């Protein structure tokens, strides 16, 4: 069955050094993992779905504004997708499979048309990939739980500033989420 | 209380005589009721949010293909504001308090954060204008009546292609929805 | 594949002559297309959901309570399928594949989990039935339309009290919701 | 100011040595705190909504089936709110400002009314009580963060069965959601 792999914020300002709120090493040592595992989700026919952070710096209203830093600034070099994932969207991100949907949440779903864009599709199992593994991947992935979705989720390929975190978010997936951790071939994880 | 007017869909496409989906002569009609009641808006402080229709000629997944031809494409002038409304957005767009919100479904909250918006600002009243008034308007205002909004129907700027489809909207405005209908001066009609 | 019949407020306070909010005669002579088709559903290994208003008296906090007089009370006959429908229930109700939900909108997916069960089965298509055809059973099409379901309409068990308001709704569903209007066969008309 | 008391899953097969999924001493720890917090919010006229897990063996359809031995089922002990919490339900239950709600995945949000009556009594602050932390503690304080509410998390009446879970929880609450951590007089711990 074709399924729907969810690129998470894996973005300049979240990867790179100079990056405004980087996760730098842990986020940079998925790189060649991320964007193989994109690559090879499009090969196959899956949906690719870049779900990025579209910040405005002057946004008070925002609850997210006064608990980090701006980042990911809508027209800025910050939004631009890291390494080798930044090539393949040159290559595939105007094909019909592949979308760029601009969010102000953590979470993929929230105030978004993901949901809406994959029961289109009649997609039943989603492929989370990006960072942080803790705070917009988690919130991504109980979203998609709530929303009755199958879920996997690339090890290797997701990524966050503590290992502390990154170990807990590994586990809430696992057993409480049911979901199936995968490698960057997308084969279980035992 | 600060509240928030919606303008759905009051684009060429919609209203203009040579519109792909044109209403016609109603839609012309509230022209200058629904800028007037726009621009009072703004100036005593409401926020404003333009949802509006983007469709894609190509999308075979949207059930909406099927059931009307294309209108409001990306990038055409279909999309662009009618009337006095539109050159409304050309003065005031870039305001913090103007919103454009590009949809995909009737309703305003399918698949935007229209919500989102609303209770950051911490809003309970919307005014609801635009057309169609048994569509768009329709879905708009069932959706806010679930989300427990307080709604406004400026009557005079709302508009349907079929007067017995206008009238049934109304009444379930008002009858089902509990909705108070107001006049292009946001005064209450009796 | 497998579909979901919704089974919309068709209960004593709607249907009864002496219901407290009656759409009396018109919602009375669908009562054999309602229990024949919601029969033939389960028949042919369909879910089926009924979906029944629960409302509480003096519930201020409601705004629908200052829309219209109280009606389908919990713990009251009111709130009791009418006809043939009812015997159904009473014989099928501990299926499986048979449930209940209380809801307190219009909208048979405001505040229930009737998205979240439908998911769980991968169900793609609702079959709708009951009443009112422009009020609970509109606002259910359109919450269903906006979640991906593709709809069917059995127009021979739908019902409203005004024709003119039934009339709009069924062309709403099939002109603006895309939906398939059907007999109570499951035959599209 | 009249903000709404979420308590969460305090029952006895979530509490109790014998629960079938007791979080054990931790659990059983906090009785007194959540009791005491949640009597005063009572009486400072605050919506108190008892958000319990609502189980059926041979649930073969739930994804949580396979991940969780069975707990909560419907019409059995599993489901009796702990110490005093319970004494105050058999006191309290049945006046207008409280409310039992069964829920079948751990946020108290997902397939329920909670939003709803929220925002009947147009309620913009939440505080959460409960087991588990990292659980449906985690999971309803992310769903109120994406619909808009300002979160208090009553740290001493919140409890998981590992320690290290707890710890993470409390500091996504703070840095993540931006939630007060409050104590059981409901004032705020800096
Ligand atoms: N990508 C993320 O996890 C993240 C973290 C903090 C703020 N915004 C996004
Ligand atoms: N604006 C509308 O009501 C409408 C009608 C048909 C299709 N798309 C939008
Ligand atoms: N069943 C309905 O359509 C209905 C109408 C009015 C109030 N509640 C329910
Ligand atoms: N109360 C909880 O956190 C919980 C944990 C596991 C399963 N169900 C509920
Ligand atoms: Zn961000
Ligand atoms: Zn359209
Ligand atoms: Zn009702
Ligand atoms: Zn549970």
């Amino acid at each position: 069955m074709t399924k729907a792999l969810i690129s998470i914020d894996y973005t300049e300002d979240f990867v790179a050094d100079s990056g405004k709120l980087t996760a730098g090493a842990p986020a940079q040592a998925i790189s060649d993992a991320i964007s193989k595992v994109t690559r090879l989700a499009f090969e196959r026919g899956d949906y690719i779905f870049f779900t990025i952070d579209a910040h405005e710096e002057n946004d008070c209203f925002h609850p997210e504004s006064k608990l980090f830093p701006p980042h990911n600034l809508i027209g800025t070099s910050g939004r631009n997708l890291y390494g080798d994932l930044g090539i393949f969207y040159q290559e595939h991100g105007s094909d019909s499979r592949v979308f760029w949907m601009d969010k102000r949440h953590y979470s993929a779903f929230s105030g978004t048309d993901l949901d809406i864009r994959l029961r289109e599709r009649r997609v039943s199992t989603v492929i989370l990939t990006g960072v942080l593994t803790d705070i917009s991947v988690l919130h991504t992935a109980i979203d998609a739980y709530n929303l009755g979705y199958d879920i996997e989720i690339v090890k290797p390929a997701v990524a966050s500033i503590w290992p502390e975190n990154h170990q807990f978010a590994l586990g809430h997936f696992k057993n409480t989420l049911g979901a199936k951790l995968v490698d960057e071939n997308l084969n279980e994880l035992f």
